[PDB]
């Protein structure tokens, strides 16, 4: 109960690890509020959840969700702080084949939405309050049709380090989760249609990993709730790497 | 004489970084083709710069400019053996000031731009030849009301990180240069429109050198001719960082 | 609690991040052994710790001290799940002037005894077991008169790397944690004995962190208690960096 | 090509892979050389080679008196020192559990304080503008099974870079680091094993590890300090420069 009478807002929140950060921060007793695109997946993820967890439809691209998503805090509860940004996706697009619209969505979802995301969540934040970007071990590694992807989530991490001297007078630190490979639907949309030709992606990717396993959420979305909690206070501009030792090595 | 028989590209080489680049590879003997957005600086900069130089007028934003510059070099010459991308821009905007417009002008510039200035030249490169990408310090570094500008800086960097893949069979290898504070119109004009205002700006920016001084410009252009000539042959998808000690210390 | 029946060991715990340390794994219900080099003081750190904490005196340098250590632990507890290296050492030397006692002291202390502490204290760790190795911001920046203590501070992160590969297959996992500038007596012993050099040589230190405050203690033990718990369980070889933003910006 | 003209350069371990090519492309830019060697027979083999103007002492780095007379010769004969490229340097494999005390020392002498001695040895002879490029390695910022010490140790040289950009920035000499990947020298090959086909297969498999595919000439490398020499590398300091194939980049 650590984070009691703390409001949090997750982007994304439906699936994959901003579902388990959810989940997660509403063990700690914090109200939480998720967003979805779509209804159906929000109400199963609100219903899911339960735990006093509200959820708001609304699509990250477009400035009135945006403005009505936050309109909707500042009605109900009126101060925000915690704000975990899980509203990107990746696509893979090799070199010489990359499109001027897969580069457009990429960046829409994966950066600037991330950018007004928190430019309009500040008036509701307090001073002391913790904001998680969503980074990548991809953001720092190479991997083949993916640059499109790692570039954005570089560009994620570098708001975090400028963003600390923005927000130093307002006291709210930003802070950066990376991920290394996670089991999540969006991990196995990746590897493909069929359910064991995406299976045998994901059973690679574990190999990869050192400790040899893909992550389950939950162990993401600790490190996020870490970095809501007050335990995190001298934690500024910091990336904090989960990846199984992938990318350390 | 080092680089004689080779054919380089510099975006935005009517100023700055580019221009010195553009002198020192032409001095090398290679046959160097600069872009600049204004005609008169443009043919002003052909002139001075050489014979082996000659100047294409374009908007690296355009496509259409992309696809016309890069034909006119296929027809001219048949073939890039360098590129360097130094066709990008700086802006100011704290976090709560920040506009959609300066978000979408500076990662057009800064990022989208290089995607597909690179995209459109792979055709005309050959195996062997060296690609360099304008990065910064501020990719890897925190500063206030850069914050954008610093991200789509880290953006450079991770693409050619995953390029390297992308081109190991075409044998095109990807490096970046990464400038510390370097004296060149663009950083006096960041400093303001007042004379004493640029003095008192650059002063300041060369008081946080280590060394104490300002880079010039072919201080930086000496790291892009290296990574341009052979003897780059083993570096690969790496950052040359020429700061004078600011980032490392 | 959530460390209740875990035994963590924290070399050098009698003072300072290692002393917060030990109160921490304690509050969070570890057993809890502390190292002191000297008898005075590791029994009055014991006293203040109180229920939970037991101490042994030892040297970490000196090899029998390190056996006789971890022959107690055996005997008594009989596993270890939690070790922390907090005994370690800067000292002032600019290059030109550094003498060969210094660099042996701060290289034997700070990398050579914690090669050693972790490989004795192996055999009684099980698997899923959580090592922390103390690092700096100075392994990864440079400070004037301190190039030998950011060497060995660099030498401990890059430990971590490896010992990843050479402990998976026994299930530990290691990270580091890096401080900032943190409140402690040792660093106000590095400001000197006029007690007003030490308040205006915090005072500095201070002014360089972005949230314009030293740490206290505690702010780093929380984050050492983070990874010596399974929340952690998906970091391994990281590197945590505590410091205010300095070392992020 | 007498960039370098002019110039004095000391490479130490100058005998062998890396150091042995730095030598020779100093050398070729006009450089006077000064290279050290343990042993007599191969010191003389490098000299001999090498031709142009370049001198051989032979000294062990780990003994402060052999550095003494070294940087004697030079004051004595130069009078001056502009480049200086520490290559005196070595890898054994040991994994955790097995790590001895004498493997570790042995690593951390040659690799990290034999650099820091020859260094602050070396200052009084170095001019403003001097040059002073480091060897460092992938294996510093990356995780090798059984190769912790190693890695720690050119972590640790990496590092004394940053710090010393401050200490001698009135002196005007600018400290760099050179990290180079898998590069074929007969250390790398020795470390393969003493039967030719075990060093051919641990050489075709690390060749397999880099994204290029093929190891690194040694004057590839070279190619990399020369740079850092040069005038060219005026504002550059504290940086590392990774010649890799690309391998800890992706």
């Amino acid at each position: 109960k650590r984070l009691e009478g703390k409001v949090a807002l997750v982007t994304g929140g439906t699936s994959g690890i901003g579902l388990a950060t959810a989940k997660d921060l509403a063990a700690q007793g914090a109200r939480v509020i998720i967003t979805g695109r779509r209804q159906a997946e929000l109400d199963q993820a609100v219903a899911a959840l339960g735990q006093g967890v509200r959820g708001v439809r609304s699509d990250v691209t477009r400035s009135a969700d945006l403005d009505a998503l936050f309109e909707t805090i500042r009605a109900t509860e009126g101060r925000l702080d915690i704000l975990f940004t899980n509203a990107g996706g990746a696509s893979m697009a090799a070199l010489g084949e990359i499109s001027e619209q897969h580069f457009d969505d990429t960046f829409e979802r994966n950066v600037k939405a991330v950018v007004f995301t928190v430019q309009k969540a500040l008036p509701l934040m307090p001073q002391g309050a913790s904001i998680i970007l969503n980074g990548s071990i991809k953001g720092s590694t190479g991997t083949q049709a993916f640059s499109i992807y790692g570039a954005s989530k570089a560009a994620v991490r570098a708001l975090a380090r400028s963003w600390v001297l923005d927000l130093k007078e307002r006291g709210i630190r930003v802070n950066v989760v990376s991920p290394g490979s996670t089991r999540t639907i969006g991990l196995a949309e990746l590897g493909g249609d069929t359910q064991e030709g995406q299976d045998g992606t994901l059973a690679y990717l574990a190999s990869l990993v050192p400790i040899g396993r893909l992550a389950d959420p939950s162990e993401i979305a600790k490190v996020v709730s870490f970095l809501a909690s007050d335990d995190s206070s001298f934690i500024n501009g910091a990336e904090i790497t989960a990846d199984g030792g992938q990318a350390q090595v």
